[PDB]
């Protein structure tokens, strides 16, 4: 067979028999191979587990002549801001985002934080790891240790003009995980008083594993946000490259409608910019990027294709409705920290609510949420569900699975890339009675 953990977009699984010490060392040493020339940056987030994982990264890349550079116990945006900001050859973030308490991962990068996947390097390596008997040399390169983060938080507060943020009252929801290091250390630059919950990371996660779209993990912010008055809430993941919203009123705030919120806050600063967005939910984010003067780009979900889209076209900011969202001079890379530092000016400098902010835009575009599908056959289903619109000429779009825009309603229908599954969104315009008639359809479709 093939080595499981190697995954489309980076590689994860169970250690230590699909991820360990060795096969940490010898990534680095395949990945030395695969890279140009420069040192190498390395980042782990607060698994407990990570740090080894990085340790035995650093010996192969360091026995392959590697420079490396340790930037510590960090977000995954750190290693993207850090790689690009160093000029470093690549880097490796050890992380294992939401999976089990057994469970580790690497993301990959290359220079100037572009990404490494499976066709672009990822498999490369794993075919080099998978054959690799060789026995591991010594250090012939030196680790450095970087913790100074002064330039990723000038960077991180460039966005936003200081002098105009209000003391707005902000929950701020770590989950245990990373997030709330980065806060406190942009807290003395910010007039916000915040309201920690979850703050101190640790790796045996006491109050679950970090994922705020569980139920009962979004309830920790929401209640947080309502006993205190709080303006809005955000909640991270474990590595804090994703960001989830709750507005005054406790409510969750869908990543589809933070599209065009983020456009809109980019394009005040940027004015005429591209903005590149996904197939799944659009019509709300078309109109936004427009509204606000900038031009929307369609692109294929998924980070490496969002970020070569918007590298292609000098997109100012690039937005998934899953939460990602990617900031053209942060090395085009997706940062958690960025979106709410945005929507904190937005709110300052508007005086209005988050809320208010989204209100009407989902009352006009009503969204079912993605829903996934694991069925018997995806194939079979995806044509069960054509099929039966057929006799209605719906307008098709191929992009990322099917687009299928009926007029006054759209839904887009796509295998994932990193699960065995099938995903679906609807959306309509201003029809709430539509979106749930054709959204129990579908299903109902899927399901048969
Ligand atoms: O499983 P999917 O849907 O192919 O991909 C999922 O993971 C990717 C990497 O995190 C994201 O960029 C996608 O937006 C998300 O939907
Ligand atoms: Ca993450």
């Amino acid at each position: 067979m093939t080595l499981p953990a190697f995954k489309a977009y980076d590689i994860r699984g169970r250690v230590p028999d699909e991820l360990n010490e060795d096969l940490a060392r010898r990534i680095g040493v395949a990945l030395a191979a695969q890279l140009d020339q420069g040192p190498v940056v390395l980042g782990h987030d607060v698994r407990l587990a990570s740090p080894a994982l990085q340790e035995a990264l650093s010996a192969g890349l360091r026995a392959s002549g590697r420079d490396v550079i340790d930037i510590g116990l960090c977000g995954t945006e750190e290693v993207y801001f850090q790689t690009d900001y160093l000029k470093a050859a690549g880097g490796v973030m050890v992380t294992a985002s939401h999976n089990p308490m057994d469970y580790n991962g690497m993301k990959l990068v290359r220079e100037q934080a572009r990404p490494i996947s499976s066709d672009t390097g990822l498999f490369a390596i794993r075919d080099t790891v998978a054959a690799d008997t060789a026995a591991p040399g010594e250090p012939t390169a030196s680790e450095q240790s970087r913790t100074d983060k002064t330039a990723y938080l000038e960077h991180l507060l460039s966005y936003v003009d200081r002098s105009t943020l209000k003391p707005l009252k902000l929950v701020v929801n770590a989950g245990n995980g990373g997030a709330g290091l980065i806060v406190d250390l942009l807290a003395p630059h910010l007039p916000f008083e915040f309201v920690r919950v979850f703050h101190e990371p640790d790796g045996n996660f006491p109050n679950g594993i970090p994922n705020p779209l569980l139920p009962e993990n979004r309830d920790a912010t929401a209640k947080a946000v309502k006993d205190n008055g709080a303006d809005f809430g955000i909640a991270w993941d474990g590595d804090f490259d994703r960001c989830f919203f709750f507005d005054h009123t406790g409510r969750f705030i869908e990543g589809y409608y933070l599209v065009g919120l983020l456009a809109q806050a980019i394009l005040a600063k940027q004015p005429g910019g591209k903005v590149v967005h996904d197939p799944r939910l659009t019509w709300n984010t078309v109109e936004q990027v427009e509204e606000a003067g900038g031009i929307p780009v369609l692109c294929k979900s998924g980070h490496a294709f969002i970020k070569e889209k918007m590298r292609s076209e000098n997109a100012v900011y690039g937005g998934e409705m899953s939460a990602h969202h990617y900031f053209r001079e942060f090395a085009y890379a997706d940062s958690g920290m960025i979106p709410w530092l945005l929507i904190a000016e937005l709110v300052s400098q508007s005086g209005r609510s988050l809320a208010d902010l989204v209100e009407a835009r989902m009352q006009k575009f009503p969204c079912s949420g993605e829903i996934n599908f694991k069925v018997a056959d995806a194939k079979a289903s995806v044509a069960r569900v054509m099929e039966h619109y057929a006799s209605l000429s719906p307008e098709l779009d191929y992009t990322d699975g099917i687009s299928a825009d009926f007029g006054q309603w759209r839904f887009n229908l796509r295998s994932s890339n990193t699960e065995p599954l099938l995903r679906l969104n609807v959306e309509t315009r201003g029809d709430a009675a539509l979106l749930e008639t054709r959204t129990q359809e579908i299903s109902n479709l899927l399901r048969g």
